[PDB]
């Protein structure tokens, strides 16, 4: 029951933003991130915000072209993505947990709560 969007097809360079909204994180502080999966392949940690320290993290194959930035609405983050290559091909996926220490951004499938549907980003020469 997460809220996803600004997925879909996008030519090579081009952009997109992703958003997601958690309807109930306007509590706690919480993780959020997002993991991707193209089809034959695992799901792999793209990048995520802890807002209990208000800290960024990004996988090395995005960094430089991928960033998250806050909303006004503090249960809403948004990945906006840059100079997209064919291979960032992918369901892309947001994931939520609620934070107790908020000590470090988990960066696996399993340490995390909430899932979307995901969005497919499609990235074409």
């Amino acid at each position: 029951q997460l809220q996803e969007s600004g997925g879909g097809s996008v030519q090579a360079g081009g952009s997109l933003r992703l958003s997601c909204t958690a309807p109930g994180y306007t509590d706690s502080n919480y993780y959020m991130s997002w993991f991707r999966q193209a089809p034959g392949k695992e799901r792999e940690w793209v990048a995520g915000v802890n807002t209990g320290r208000g800290s960024t993290s990004y996988a090395d194959s995005v960094k430089g072209r991928f960033t998250i930035s806050q909303d006004n609405a503090k249960n809403t983050m948004f990945l906006q993505m840059n100079s997209l290559k064919p291979e960032d091909t992918a369901i892309y996926y947001c994931a939520v947990a609620a934070c107790h220490f908020c000590d470090s951004l988990p960066k696996t499938q399993d340490e995390y709560i909430l899932w979307g549907q995901g969005t497919q980003v499609t990235v074409s020469s």
